[PDB]
Order: C-alpha cells, then structure tokens, then sequence
C-alpha cells in the first residue's frame, strides 16, 4: 500500500520533481523519513486508480482540477492547515484547493500559460493570434516557425477557444453548472476554428506536441511557444533569448488561459499523513524548499506569499499572473476530468481534420456535460 515511515511523492516530469527530491532530503535529513519523489507517466491518472486501490504516493502533485476528483473518490485526506499557515498562502490559492467546503490539498504555486517567443526571432511578439499567419508566413521565409505549443494537450489550446467565449462549466453563484458548457458555443467554436486554421494553413502541425514544441523553440527554430513556467528551466539552458508575454487576444478578447493552482494532496490511504503534513507545511511550503523545486523548474506564482512577493518580480512571473489574471482559475469539481478528456478529443479531432470544429466541439460539449 504506502509504506509508513516513508513518503513517496508523484509530481509530473515537467515541475522540479529534482528540486521536490533536494527537498526530500532535507526532510529526511531533518526527521529520518525517506522522501522518494517519482514523476509517473500520466500520474494524473494514475493515481485515481492506485489511491482507489489504496496503493500510491502519500503526496499527490497536480493542478487543483483533478483533486476535486480525488475528494469526490475519497482519495485525498482532508488536509488541517492550521489559519497561521492558511495565512501563510494565498486566499485564491486555498479556494482553489477548497471541495465541499474543505480544504483537499496543499496549493504549492499558481501556472497560467503564457506566450514565450524568441526575442531574436520575434522582436515583438504579436499582441493578437491574428497576427501570427502574417507573422509565421515571415518567419517561414526566414526557416522558421512563428508558433509551436502542444497541440495534444487541451491545457494549452485552451486559451484560445476560451478567449471569445469558451468555457468549461458555468459558474454562477459560488457554484458550477455541470450541466452548462461553453465548449460549442460561438466564441468556443471560433477559437478551435482559428486552430485549426492555422494547422490547416499550415502556420501549425496538428501532430505538435509538448515535446516537439519544447524542442522547436530550445533550438530556435519556433520564434513562439506556449507553456507554462516549468520550460522556463529549459529554454534558459537552450540559451535562446527569449521573453514570457501576455498570450495573444483572439477577437479583440484576451487569451483565457486555465489557471492551475499546482496542488500537494494527500492519499487518503497514507499512513503517513502527518509526515505528508509536515513534508508539505514546513519543508516544502517554505521559501527554501519552493526554492529548491523553483531552480529545478520555475512553479509559477508560488502559493506562499512570502516566497511569491520575491518571485512576482521576475518578469516572467508577472506575465504568467498576467495570464492568470485574463483566464479562469479551472473548476476543481470532479466533472473537470472529463471535460478536460472531451476538449483533448476535440481539439485533436479538429486539428487532424478527423472531425470539425463544430462537430468536435459538439461531441465535447455533450461529453463534458456527461
Ligand atoms: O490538457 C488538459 C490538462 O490541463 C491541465 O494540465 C496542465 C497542468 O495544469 C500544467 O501544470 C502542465 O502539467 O500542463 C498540463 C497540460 O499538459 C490540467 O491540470 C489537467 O488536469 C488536464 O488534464
């Protein structure tokens, strides 16, 4: 099951799971609690089916939307920060971790995606998304690409079909309609539509993915990207100049990137909650060891105040709170996972041409209220 006297931790490969390690030991140094920090494959899944079971990590690392989830499947003890460290984080941060009235996981740091482009290549980067085929057919002539972000992931298409009028569930009154999706709607559909534009036109490649978009602008070869703060640590490596922007307006309407509050749970089936809390509160949600998994890759606006007021000066830090700010922080509740799987068919659907916008987004509309 997990072993007591040991804390196994999953954090997917993109964050500082090193940096989560160099904190580990200094858990273990401290208290003699081994930490081992493993980054699963598809964890996000994963763990649903192993806390099911009662095997897993004692700490679950994810954004806030799957741990609604989690809580509605019992997986993650109810965590008991006391208000001194409830104090500590940020408000918005504990709402996003907050399920039926209690408090599900730790909030660690907030990521919104944003525009990375390649100050050599890009100078400026284009304030509208209706700039970028102007601006690809450019940099084309040059051997270049204007934009390659991943494709596969609904997370990173989002914005754009959030930005006239897409979302995920309707909410209103301190509650989210499950039964309201905005995924078909008009500026949903004119998002997608504009996409799969670009791939059709091709500025895109529908078969991009995280890896091959990473790639593209590390190497220089894509003047933009679209990700979060954890490629900041590789693309510092790449050396490419590069700078992190509001994501482009699509209709004159900012991008709406989903917000993820980056989120510690704990395993309900844990034995060793206490050590999770201790982990969590005093090691981890320090300054220290949000710095320890900040230098392996950057988190974002971090959930500790203390820690953020230092971290929000950093240009790319404002420009991810920026995008933070024009997007959705995501609804936590359990139907996010399959609105999150519906919008990934839809757009690999519309992108492939497999199906069209209008259909795709229909078979997610209908998907995501189900
Ligand atoms: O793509 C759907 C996906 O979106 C979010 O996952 C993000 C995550 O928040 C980021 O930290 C980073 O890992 O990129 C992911 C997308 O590849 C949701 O958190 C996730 O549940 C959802 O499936």
């Amino acid at each position: 099951k997990i072993e007591e006297g040991k804390l196994v931790i999953w954090i997917n490969g993109d964050k500082g799971y090193n940096g989560l390690a160099e904190v580990g030991k200094k858990f273990e140094k401290d208290t003699g609690i081994k930490v081992t920090v493993e980054h699963p494959d598809k964890l996000e899944e994963k763990f649903p089916q192993v806390a099911a079971t009662g095997d897993g990590p004692d700490i679950i690392f994810w954004a806030h939307d799957r741990f609604g989830g989690y809580a509605q499947s019992g997986l993650l003890a109810e965590i008991t920060p006391d208000k001194a460290f409830q104090d500590k984080l940020y408000p918005f941060t504990w709402d996003a971790v907050r399920y039926n009235g209690k408090l599900i996981a730790y909030p660690i740091a907030v990521e919104a995606l944003s525009l990375i482009y390649n100050k050599d290549l890009l100078p400026n980067p284009p304030k509208t998304w209706e700039e970028i085929p102007a601006l690809d057919k450019e940099l084309k002539a040059k051997g270049k690409s204007a934009l390659m972000f991943n494709l596969q992931e609904p997370y990173f298409t989002w914005p754009l079909i959030a930005a006239d009028g897409g979302y995920a569930f309707k909410y209103e009154n301190g509650k989210y309609d499950i039964k309201d999706v905005g995924v078909d709607n008009a500026g949903a559909k004119a998002g997608l539509t504009f996409l799969v534009d670009l791939i059709k036109n091709k500025h895109m490649n529908a078969d991009t993915d995280y890896s091959i978009a990473e790639a593209a602008f590390n190497k220089g070869e894509t003047a933009m990207t679209i990700n979060g703060p954890w490629a900041w640590s590789n693309i510092d490596t790449s050396k490419v100049n590069y700078g992190v922007t509001v994501l482009p307006t699509f209709k004159g309407q900012p991008s709406k990137p989903f917000v993820g509050v980056l989120s510690a749970g704990i395993n309900a089936a844990s034995p060793n909650k206490e050590l999770a809390k201790e982990f969590l509160e005093n090691y981890l949600l320090t300054d220290e060891g949000l710095e320890a998994v900040n230098k392996d890759k950057p988190l974002g606006a971090v959930a500790l105040k203390s820690y953020e007021e230092e971290l929000v000066k950093d240009p790319r830090i404002a420009a991810t709170m920026e995008n933070a700010q024009k997007g959705e922080i995501m609804p936590n509740i359990p139907q996010m996972s399959a609105f999150w799987y519906a919008v990934r068919t839809a757009v690999i659907n519309a992108a492939s041409g497999r199906q069209t916008v209008d259909e795709a987004l229909k078979d997610a509309q209908t998907r995501i209220t189900k």
